[PDB]
C-alpha cells in the first residue's frame, strides 16, 4: 500500500527476468510501464493477463534504438529497470546504444534511480585473476581478452555495463547494477526462453552426454525480487552479484535424474580424459546483507521442470 501511485518502467518486459519482475512489481502495488517492440504481438499476451495488469500495466511500444520511444515510456516514472541489453558478435553494439538511450531518458525525466540488469559476463572472464580468488562484485571481466577469444557474450556484457556507469556518472543518475548468472525457474511465457533450454535438452534425451564444465545458477524469482530490493533500498550502491550455487553439468543432471527418474537424462560425461572442472568460489554476501534470501538451486531446477510439464514441453507420466 506504501508504493501505490509509484510508477516504474521495465524495459523489454516480455523477457524471462523482466516478465517475473513485472509480475512481482504489480503484486506489490506498483504502476508499471513495460516496453516491448510490438504490444499487439501475441507473445506479450502473458503480460496482459498478470494480476493487476489490466489496472496498472501499460505496455509501451519502444525500441532500444529509438530514443523518443524510450522517452515516452520513461517520462513520468519514478524508477527504471533497464533489463533489456541484447547481446553472434551482433549483440555487442546495440546493448550499448540502448543503455545510453535509457540512462539519458531517465536523466531527462528526473527519475530517482535506474536499476540496470548486467550479467556474470561482465564479471568472470579475466585471465589475470587468480582462479582461486573468490569471485565477487570487485571482479570485472577483461574485454580485450574476451574480444581476442571471440567470447562476444562476455565482451558485450562488459562494455554495456561499462557504458551504463559512464553514462550515469556523466548525467548524474543514481544507477545500481545487478549481475545475475544463469537464471532458471518457472515460465510465464508459452515458449521456452534461452536459459531454460539449457535444462530442456537433458530432459528430452537430446543430450546423450553432459559436458565437463561448471556454471553458476540462480532462481528467476530471486533475481526479480533482488531488482526490487535494489530499487527500494536507499543505501543500495554499486553492483550486486546474484548467484546461488556453482554446479558442474554432472551435478545438474544428477539433481534432475533423482527428481525425475522417468526422463532420458544423460548419465555420462562427454569428456572422459581430462579431470572434472571444479566449481569456482564466489560471494553473494552483498545481496544477502540487504536481506535477500536465495532459493536453493535444487528447488529452482525442480520448479523449472514442473513448469515445463505444465506448459506442455515435457510429458507427464
Amino acid at each position: 500500500r506504501s508504493v501505490s501511485g509509484q510508477v516504474v518502467c521495465v524495459t523489454g518486459a516480455g523477457g524471462f527476468i523482466a516478465s517475473w519482475l513485472v509480475k512481482i512489481l504489480l503484486e506489490k502495488g506498483y504502476t508499471v510501464r513495460g516496453t516491448v517492440r510490438n504490444p499487439d504481438d501475441p507473445k506479450n499476451g502473458h503480460l496482459r493477463e498478470l494480476e493487476g495488469a489490466k489496472e496498472r500495466l501499460t505496455l509501451c511500444k519502444a525500441d532500444l534504438l529509438d530514443y523518443q520511444s524510450l522517452r515516452e515510456a520513461i517520462n513520468g516514472c519514478d524508477g527504471v529497470f533497464h533489463t533489456a541489453s541484447p547481446v553472434p558478435e551482433q549483440m555487442v553494439e546495440p546493448a550499448v546504444i540502448g543503455t545510453k538511450n535509457v540512462i539519458n531518458a531517465a536523466a531527462e525525466a528526473n527519475v530517482r534511480r535506474v536499476v540496470f540488469t548486467s550479467s556474470i559476463g561482465a564479471v568472470y572472464m579475466d585471465p589475470n585473476r587468480d582462479p582461486e580468488t573468490v569471485v565477487d562484485e570487485t571482479c570485472w571481466s577483461d574485454p580485450d581478452f574476451c574480444k581476442n577469444t571471440k567470447n562476444w557474450y562476455c565482451y558485450g556484457k562488459m562494455v554495456a555495463e561499462q557504458a551504463a556507469w559512464e553514462e550515469a556518472k556523466e548525467k548524474g543518475v543514481d544507477l545500481v547494477v545487478i549481475n545475475p548468472v544463469l537464471v532458471q525457474g518457472p515460465l510465464l511465457q508459452t515458449t521456452v526462453n534461452a536459459s531454460v533450454l539449457h535444462i530442456l535438452k537433458y530432459l528430452t534425451g537430446s543430450a546423450k552426454t553432459y559436458a565437463n564444465s561448471v556454471q553458476a545458477y540462480v532462481d528467476v524469482k530471486d533475481v526479480a525480487l533482488a531488482h526490487i530490493l535494489l530499487y527500494e533500498t536507499p543505501e543500495a550502491s554499486g553492483r550486486y552479484l546474484c548467484a546461488e550455487s556453482v554446479l558442474h553439468r554432472g551435478d545438474v543432471v544428477e539433481i534432475l535424474s533423482k527428481f525425475f527418474p522417468e526422463y532420458p537424462i544423460p548419465t555420462k560425461c562427454s569428456d572422459v580424459t581430462k579431470p572434472r572442472v571444479k566449481p569456482y568460489k564466489f560471494s553473494n554476501q552483498k545481496l544477502k546483507d540487504l536481506g535477500l534470501e536465495f532459493t536453493p538451486v535444487k528447488q529452482c531446477l525442480y520448479e523449472t521442470v514442473k513448469s515445463l510439464q505444465e506448459k506442455g514441453h515435457l510429458p507427464i507420466p
